[PDB]
């Protein structure tokens, strides 16, 4: 599997990397997000890639942004 949910489809995705910080830039801006899983959400949802300039995009510090429900928590249907 590797195409987007379509709305009200539920995102099923196998997390293999909870942990791992992402900073994204999308159509809400760029932030940091935790998981691959949040990660594939925010490309689908949002057009937000990984920045390929974290650093300028994020913040120096962004990948030791402290993962948390809100930046890692992915919701279960595609709005
Ligand atoms: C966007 O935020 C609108 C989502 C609407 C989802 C609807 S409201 C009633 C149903 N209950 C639920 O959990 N999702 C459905």
């Amino acid at each position: 599997n590797y195409r987007c949910p379509n709305p009200g489809d539920a995102f099923e995705c196998f997390e293999s990397d909870a942990t791992a910080r992402f900073c994204v830039s999308g159509k809400r801006g760029a932030y940091v997000i935790c998981s691959k899983c949040r990660r594939k959400y925010e490309f689908c949802a949002n057009g937000a890639k990984v920045s390929k300039r974290p650093e300028v995009e994020c913040r120096a510090d962004w990948a030791s942004t402290e993962c948390t429900s809100e930046n890692s928590d992915v919701p279960s249907v595609m709005k």
